[PDB]
């Protein structure tokens, strides 16, 4: 079971490693002003360690190409945040029963309020959509066709998205509501 | 690994199973009066393995003795052999059941007069055999040896820790002339 990773997320995985608080206030301090999506690495790659400790889902080489901003309306964009990774899943005896890909998009909006000098900043939902989640297999010591790895997608498919629920979703939220509004408005600009 | 099974052995796997003891004294008491003594130790050895299942995600059942053999190695000696046959199963977490076996195990002793003397009771890795009958992960991938091993592993320590000091106890029961009676039979 996943009972010790449920327990885990349930007081923070940021409980197991005091590092985790530190990048985030690293993050906040950047954003006032290439370097952003270097602090994002860390902070998921140290997060997915803790989940590593928890979880034979072993998830290292976390990496963020390049995040966007696509403009909805003139007060409105989704910030978009592409996560690559590396997984290996181990069991009880079998050891690594498998290798895969990660992908993982995690899109959220911001919006300011319209009529008035002194706009409101929301920042609208993280959503945790499976769509969002791709897992493609590498390597299986067992075969391509074996059924552990069905079982190796499946358990880290679980772990993925029970951590993106509960870390990553909220901090990327957390994240965005650290700004300024005039800084969402500027960036909102020229989104168009 | 086996840490729940090894505890178990310890303390005797009859502290987990009242009923065993009972027919420990229902083999003793048949014998006395020399199929049955055969089906009054498929139970004994069913019933040690119901506990080991409770211990194990090996799963032992369908327990037979074919026929026990006694052959004369003298006027006041003989190997006593005991063949056991049963279906075994095996379960990790996550994968649930991952191969069926057939079990054969051997076990022989001596039993001679001097006052009855029972031999040692040999774990030879050669007496127990496992045979592959279907895997959900295929019939001769890792997850199978694996299967296979962790059942050698669990009857070995059954067999030393259970079996043959059971087989032995239940001989030095018998009186000499008992034992005398039965070597009759060459
Ligand atoms: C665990 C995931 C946390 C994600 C936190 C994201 C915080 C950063 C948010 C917004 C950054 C500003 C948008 C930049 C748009 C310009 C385009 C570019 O940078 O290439
Ligand atoms: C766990 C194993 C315990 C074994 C206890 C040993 C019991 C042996 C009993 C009697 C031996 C007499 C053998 C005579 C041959 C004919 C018997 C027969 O095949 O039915
Ligand atoms: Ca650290
Ligand atoms: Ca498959
Ligand atoms: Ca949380």
């Amino acid at each position: 079971v996943l009972r010790k990773l449920k327990s885990g997320l349930e007081r923070g995985l940021d409980t197991f490693d005091s590092t985790i608080e530190i990048i985030m206030q690293n993050l906040k301090t950047e954003l006032e002003s290439q370097e952003t999506e270097n602090f994002l690495e860390q902070l998921i790659s140290r997060i997915f360690q803790v989940v590593s400790r928890l979880t034979g889902v072993r998830i290292r080489n976390v990496q963020v190409p390049d995040i966007t901003m696509e403009a909805t309306s003139e007060n409105s964009a989704n910030v978009l945040i592409p996560i690559t990774a590396d997984v290996t899943v181990s069991l009880p005896f079998l050891g690594e029963i498998v290798d895969l890909d990660l992908n993982v998009d995690l899109q959220t909006t911001v919006s300011i309020e319209t009529d008035t000098e002194d706009p409101q900043v929301v920042v609208g939902e993280c959503t945790n959509n499976p769509e969002s989640i791709s897992l493609t297999v590498l390597h299986s010591r067992f075969g391509l066709v074996n059924d552990v790895v069905d079982i190796g997608v499946n358990l880290a498919r679980r772990v993925v998205s029970s951590v993106v629920e509960g870390e990553l979703c909220p901090r990327f939220r957390e994240l965005l509501e650290s700004l300024d509004a005039e800084c969402v408005e500027k960036l909102i600009g020229e989104s168009q």
